[PDB]
């Protein structure tokens, strides 16, 4: 395998972390492959489920502490923690709460958080590598409480970073906010793509294509499938009590993406930087709720 960009996978990773039985588990948490039967029941489906009023109150829950486990993560990002450090933390975190980590063992996802330094785009496995001053790092984070997944991410400067950091993970931001901007009934989900590419091509940056957003709510991933580029085929229209992800990963470079041998993390070809965010969204009849914001402050990490 011929590497890309710098970055290296730092093995061994330390064993497997367990969960209490008590925390109430989805049904892939126990599957050899890992594999989710009530997701997979539902693949190839474009029909989108309309949320009840108790399915909500799920939601808003499972969301609020997902946030707060992803601003733990966020008080670790400093030089020289390892991502398998980060991970750790995170691990403890969703276990105080009584939530599962959704990313453990789903399709065999050896971790509880994706952690994924610069030219890795998404599904970094965290590791022994201490985190570096000058790079970007995004935690996606994923909980699952009382039947329900609550998911969000942001990109983190480790340290002083340089300006074209600084652009990609501010652009990235905007295409993320612009795109939410729009969210409302009976806009086609479609759409958001030109939002996003739009804002990230005028600023000199691409437009992943193999990863998209995704509704979210009893399952992990499921419909609708939600493209961040261009001209896309993205199958129906937004209708109140919706529940999905807008999650764009941007990149300095071309948009291409390959995988490393260890099966899950997804690289630039180029080797360049790429940067993500991600919110979990309810659409209402005004437009949407943002289950995933954070509660404390009216800004993301890392500006401030
Ligand atoms: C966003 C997204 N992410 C994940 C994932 C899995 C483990 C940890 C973090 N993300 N799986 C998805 N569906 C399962 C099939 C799959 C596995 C790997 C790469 C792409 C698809 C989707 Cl849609
Ligand atoms: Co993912
Ligand atoms: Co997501
Ligand atoms: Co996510
Ligand atoms: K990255």
């Amino acid at each position: 395998y011929r590497y890309t960009g710098k970055l290296r996978p730092h093995y061994p990773l330390m064993p497997t972390r367990p969960v209490p039985s008590y925390i109430q588990r989805p049904d892939y948490a126990d599957h050899p492959l890992g594999m989710s039967e009530s997701e997979q029941a539902l693949k190839g489906t474009s029909q989108i489920k309309l949320l009840s009023s108790e399915d909500i109150e799920g939601m808003r829950l499972v969301c609020r502490l997902a946030r707060e486990v992803l601003d733990v993560a966020a008080g670790m990002i400093k030089p020289g923690v390892t991502t398998e450090e980060i991970d750790h933390a995170v691990h403890l975190a969703c276990i105080a709460r009584n939530c599962y980590p959704s990313p453990l063992n789903y399709y065999n996802f050896p971790k509880s958080c994706c952690t994924s330094v610069n030219e890795v785009i998404c599904h970094g496995i965290p590791d022994r590598r201490p985190l570096q001053e000058g790079d970007i790092v995004n935690v996606d984070i994923t909980l699952y409480r009382n039947g329900y997944h609550g998911d969000l991410n942001e990109t983190f400067f480790v340290g002083e970073v340089d300006d074209g950091a600084r652009k990609l993970v501010q652009t990235t931001y905007e295409c993320l906010m612009q795109a939410i901007d729009a969210v409302k009934p009976g806009v086609r989900y479609r759409e958001l793509g030109n939002i996003i590419q739009k804002h990230a091509q005028a600023n000199g940056f691409s437009v992943v294509r193999s990863y998209c957003g995704h509704g979210i709510h009893k399952l992990f991933h499921t419909a609708p499938n939600v493209p961040h580029y261009a001209k896309n085929k993205a199958v129906g229209v937004m209708k109140s009590g919706h529940v999905f992800t807008i999650e764009p990963m941007i990149c300095e470079g071309g948009w291409q993406d390959e995988t490393w041998p260890d099966g899950w993390t997804a690289v630039t070809r180029d080797g360049k930087r790429s940067a993500q965010f991600e919110h979990t969204l309810l659409v209402t009849d005004t437009g949407c709720e943002i289950l995933t914001r954070r509660l404390d402050s009216a800004r993301p990490h890392f500006m401030s």
